[PDB]
């Protein structure tokens, strides 16, 4: 259930085993002649972490069907086998199967939430042959959702060649996204910590109440340089601290908490802040917040999805000089490292789910006899709830504690004004709320053409997140009209007297194409969207944020409205500004982190 | 009926009357208040030759509905309305009303093709008030045709402002497209020129007899240089010349021909050459023709569809550097200097009406009773077969004598499958037949979806033309299934043992894309889609002519689906070339203009 | 001396430490207050291994002056400290200092090659603070060189605000360029393994003899499957295999071998390859090789000079798709994880070391006394030889073993046909030669304005390296008189009868930039360069390599002849390919590894 961040400590280890793997694809024979049990012949090269879907050329590499075998040999000295050894692996999209000498150890469903395997048993002394083999297979029983033809269906359709179809708006990129670490830890060990802040206002000077939990199958507090303040004993435990500093957005703060469990111990650094909904004001610290951001992708080249810490700390960077303060973790849990950064950093997050494409309306639609399939057909719709809440329950069990993290997101345009969507998301609600133990705010971001009377958002969530596009696909180019469309929605939207945020809006813009004149595709157009889109936020207080789609270019399935990937980004694939990016800083320099209009 | 190109001679004058005019946008009081009597007030300028939409700032200007107001004065001294004065406008877009003084002089139904009217009569003595109101309206009435909404049809739609929606992939670009120009003759004048050519291959040095008629309301030859060798008496009339200097593709020869009449006297340049199918085979001078280029547009920034005789002389060095032969004048007649330039440098031309949009299926298809209107409903239908015969009529009347245009284009892409379509383009090919002194090939070009048994074009045409996208609007971008359907359809064309060239093939591509493992929108790609193409092309002895679309890039109504324009041309709107030119240049390069394939 | 490439082995463990440390800017007062004594106060955030230089905003971050400060706590179990514990610094650039706990352990100078420090002794028990400062200064001290101002040299200057001016054309990135790691060994472990082959080629069926050296403080050999084959005992050592399968350019094979020492072992990949000069032939195997490929840059975005195994692998990928085969480590030894990748894939490397600015004519040179100091003036000149020779010592002691490893560079571009430029040279190349093993050619690269008549490189050198810009700096834009200035050199090179090629040619070209006349920096005008360049290639039978300058474009210091850096790549910076690409790509494939000119 638990997983911690593995990470250097007086009694684990980490021995990372990034670097250059190999590699073979499956012809598909590979589980026939059981290439796990031998090494690998005629193999290719490939690093790890990363995807592997831009690293070699062709279109038969890159738009592969199925399997891949990752292999690389590891090996143990015996004067540690005395503790457990456990691999960590952090992310492998999609479906994963981890081999040993042979031997099947281990499965997992998921490609972006971590999972790890014991290690003691099947570990033979000498040189142990690991190998792990990557599918990438998308249908109706996976999150992402795969579909039947291209999203956004002239075309193509007509190959009866094997493919993926993805139903979303993002490469398919797979592989070993993130690292695969080798870490240890004593017989009885630290497998779970759990930390809530009850903290007091009422006082000049703010106190805080830390409660927390230490399973396990004296504890220390720290503050920011390492001066020590406070101790307890037990897996029982409380701190009471005054003069707290509350980790604020753009102005972080984390301290630092040490756990010493008798042979084993483990450091986890924490951010005293509060968030609670109240009305229309989105509140953190008992104060009325305003995001400033985007949705962004784990997306860089040539990584693909693999992880990308220079990039992530460039993005902070790119993101503090442009006056931005949150974003989404657009369309799928972020690496840990990612996370943890924007603890120290200070970036206000929004942790969503895998749950992508969960609507079959996308595309032509799937058809059975004559008759169109709606999404959540409980025979030939989407099979996806129980492993829904797989990944709200790992999600949560692995960002429990990030201050950082502000909000959660169910799932991103999925068919939620239709036939069976309450039902469907009504017990995910529930476990959200249930195992979050500081029972922060839950959405769901609404795809275009809900309403307030249809959504099944208007009731389950506590925040209302839209994805809106008045002014391009919906209006464009008449700015004016759409502008007209986006005042009338959003009104009715104030009906509900909860907080509202657009979470996506924005227009493909090719990098160099200009005109005074503007047309669409040009950045002059670019800026003109945002302005009107912008100028109809500021009408209503209860809009409480606003968030760019995209942070940058990246890359998408090909189809004739996808210009080399998706445009819409402010900033292109390589981090280099568009002319809407220097608007955004100037207005989002003159808009607070809090009580922008109140 | 008959318009000869205007050109400085013994008995005639010629002012060009080109320059920045008066200007000022129908509000749409302008006929109430009779701007046309007084000069306009609040005027702004404007030059004349040139489409007027992009010569101002802001989309109301652009995309403005209805009429506009040229207006400038002219004078005459009296020693010379002892001549006819005649005003030759060589195109007005769409619509033209020429007042004068206040009076309405002549209107004029026509984009694209010049007309006259005589001002002896109305031209009063002093400075005299010209003024010209040009309208851009298109509906099922004109050529090109009008429709109800985006052709591409997310999107707009939900305007009351009255617009224009083209039926067609171009830009509506209105206002004095071609010089507006004044010139003499005297009472008694030469009216109209024609020249036929019967030639002789028998014999190893071949020679040619001229028949000419001048109808009226001395005729001399004079070779390149002018030297002198003939001559003959009256309206009658017949050359012998032997060692013709045969015009040849990329190898002209233009005799001169100087017609004296009394009072009167005009020259011609005419170049002898012979045309005529065979089967298979495509013969230009009995030799076996394959066509080398591009459908091109008068596209150019910021003239829009105004002349620019500049860049057609760079059009024609560029085609030579890239060893191209031929284009067609998509979609509609182009300019007389670029016509008589084609006669000088040898470019062969496919002369096109303007029938574009001739088709109800594009964009999601008129409506009536709940059914959907078929193109040649006859109630509801196109409204354009008789103004469609004017454009054929005045079209041929003015090209009759070019030896670069080589076949005639009754429609591009018309519904020519449907019902109806038969009887509308039957009496069309009729009169193209009848009134072409040299009796050249008739064609239409095909539309995607058409079948050899199922189009019109199967039975009407000397020459079938496609227009056929596999691997990008169909197949795209698995280019090896769109090879298996291009070979496909292509052998089926071959059952009707006639000659067959595609007119337009290509991909949208933005210069500057790039990628080793290519996607679509790319350099590489454009280059491999066209390379699959060609490949097809070179396995059947029936295709004679491959013309790629675009020669460059241009500008469009705004659509999701257009990238600032369509940026489907080998060559940027500014004439700079992509790597598919330098592909094409290579492979043009191995490919004579006579017997590549034989 | 010596230093093998870490890994998880039997007896050793593997600790990457790479991550997100805490980082602070020198301000300079950071050493007065011993901040590595404590924990940063105000620290910002930086990820490891990677240049910091474009992790952050603003132009004082970016062009920073003089120490970083690094930091992150470490902590390790008692159970090992039985082993010895070390801590390898794969590279830091430029000048290391290593603190720990306040104490100074390790000192290094030389920001391109490893250097290790043991741990054992000062780490105490529980967390302890591991603090590095980085340190950025360039001089006539240090490798590469700094010089006194911009290196093209109008412009700026009037600055006293401290700066480095390089003396090289690629950006000063810094920080800890490559991982750091933490790997464990018992005390009396394997310190350094060398490997030869004497290799026979009478038989038409090769059999190759390995001797072997095990420098220490049971050897099984294995080939690739892991199929073992022999063994041997004791420091002493040989093998006989007969049917060797022989490593190739483009065809790899790295036999395995395992040397177990008693608690200690490490196993080495070895490819079994001959080379050897022979007149004009450069002979690899015995056969005449031709290099086909570039000068590369460790350059990534955002990493800067930062360690990038993802883009190793695409590079690999696309110069295989390019029909390459080898590459110069320009201007620097490349990582260590690159250099095995190359064992893998089979790419001949020209390693080099990291002199480069070793050249005091550059700018506008240094004064003194009114006059202009020399290259090698013995007071003001350069006081760079001796620890020159550590780099070389440095280098050969980590890629002794490598296949892929053909040549050794000594220097880029250095006066080489100055006075004192032999006695600088000659001490060089003679260590080059004592301490390489396998004795493979040693060369140096010549700036131009050299002549085999004045290059010290004439004599010391097995190869003559050439870096040539007919039709660029010299001769553009005139490519026909740039022709004869390059025939007229080259045919003087010959007198040497030695080897030649080309290490460097290239023509800044922007990505977009076209013309059908070509004019410099367009992609056209770069094909044409390369077109001639390559024609007087071919005409020289002593020529046996062509490396075009660069493989993509790289960041360098600014100047108004760097257009965003370096842009004569043949790929851009995010490796997309200019139409050049598609040149080489085709050129190359037409020219074999051996054999092409013989
Ligand atoms: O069309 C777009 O650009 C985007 O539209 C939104 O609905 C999706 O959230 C996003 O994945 C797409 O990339
Ligand atoms: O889609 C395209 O690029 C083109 O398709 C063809 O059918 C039309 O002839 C042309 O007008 C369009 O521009
Ligand atoms: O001028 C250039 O582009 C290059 O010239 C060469 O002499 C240098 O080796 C290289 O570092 C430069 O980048």
């Amino acid at each position: 259930n638990a997983m911690l961040y593995p990470v250097l400590t007086q009694s684990r280890l980490l021995s990372d085993l990034s670097g250059v793997w190999d590699f073979k694809l499956d012809n598909g024979k590979g589980f026939e002649e059981k290439w796990y049990e031998k090494p690998l012949k005629d193999a290719d090269t490939m690093p790890v972490p990363a995807s592997y879907n831009d690293l070699k050329e062709g279109t038969d590499f890159r738009d592969h069907y199925g399997w891949v075998f990752y292999q690389r040999n590891i090996s143990v000295p015996e004067y540690v086998k005395s503790q457990r050894i456990v691999l960590r692996c952090a992310a492998v999209t999609h479906y994963a199967m981890i081999y040993l000498n042979g031997k099947l150890i281990c499965e997992h469903k998921g490609g972006f939430l971590p999972f790890e395997v014991e290690l003691n048993d099947d570990l033979q002394d000498g040189d142990n042959l690991l190998t792990i083999a990557v599918n990438n297979v998308i249908d109706y029983t996976t999150l992402p959702v795969g579909g039947k033809a291209n999203m956004m269906s002239m075309g193509a359709g007509a190959s009866d060649k094997p493919q993926n179809n993805p139903n979303f708006d993002f490469f398919n990129y797979c592989g070993i996204t993130r690292p695969v670490k080798i870490y240890t830890t004593p017989e009885t060990y630290i497998n779970d910590i759990t930390v809530t802040a009850d903290i007091d206002f009422t006082k000049e000077e703010p106190s805080a109440v830390l409660n927390y939990n230490v399973e396990i199958k004296k504890v220390e507090l720290f503050d920011e340089e390492g001066t020590k303040l406070s101790e307890t004993e037990g897996s029982e435990g409380t701190f009471e601290i005054s003069n707290v500093r509350l980790w604020q957005p753009l102005n972080a703060y984390l301290y630092k908490i040490k756990v010493t469990a008798g042979q084993d111990v483990y450091t986890l650094p924490y951010g005293v802040r509060s968030v609670r909904v109240d009305g229309t004001k989105f509140l953190i610290n008992e104060k009325p917040f305003y995001f400033k951001g985007y949705g962004k992708h784990e997306d860089t080249f040539p990584n693909g999805r693999g992880i990308n810490l220079p990039m992530n700390t460039k993005d902070i960077s790119i993101m503090k000089w442009q006056h931005a303060n949150s974003f989404r973790t657009s369309h799928y849990p972020y690496s840990e490292e990612m996370m943890r950064l924007c603890d120290e950093e200070g970036i206000v997050v929004i942790d969503e789910t895998t749950a992508v494409g969960v609507n079959l309306q996308f595309g032509g639609g799937a058809n059975f006899g004559g008759e169109r399939i709606g999404t959540f057909d409980k025979e030939h719709g989407v099979q996806t709830q129980e492993h829904h809440k797989d990944v709200i329950r790992d999600l949560i069990s692995r960002d429990k504690n990030h201050a950082c993290v502000v909000m959660w997101s169910i799932a991103n345009e999925p068919d939620s004004a239709a036939e069976g969507a309450y039902d469907y998301f009504k017990p995910l609600y529930d476990l959200a709320r249930e195992l979050d133990p500081q029972k922060r705010p839950c959405t769901l971001v609404s795809v275009q053409g809900t309403t307030a009377d249809t959504d099944c958002s208007s009731q389950l969530s506590d925040v209302i997140c839209l994805n809106r596009y008045y002014g391009w696909y919906f209006g464009g180019p008449d700015l004016e009209v759409s502008e007209i469309g986006l005042r009338k929605e959003l009104s009715d939207w104030g009906k509900l007297g909860k907080p509202v945020m657009f979470t996506e809006y924005g227009a493909d813009t090719v990098s160099g194409l200009h005109d005074t004149t503007s047309v669409m595709y040009t950045e002059e157009y670019q800026v003109e969207y945002y302005e009107m889109n912008n100028k109809v936020f500021d009408e209503f207080d209860f809009v409480v944020g606003e968030q760019a789609w995209n942070f940058a270019d990246f890359a998408t399935s090909q189809s004739l409205l996808r210009v080399q990937g998706n445009k819409k980004g402010l900033f292109t694939r390589d981090r280099k500004p568009k002319m809407v990016a220097h608007y955004f800083r100037n207005r989002w320099s003159t808009i607070p982190e809090f009580g922008y209009k109140t």
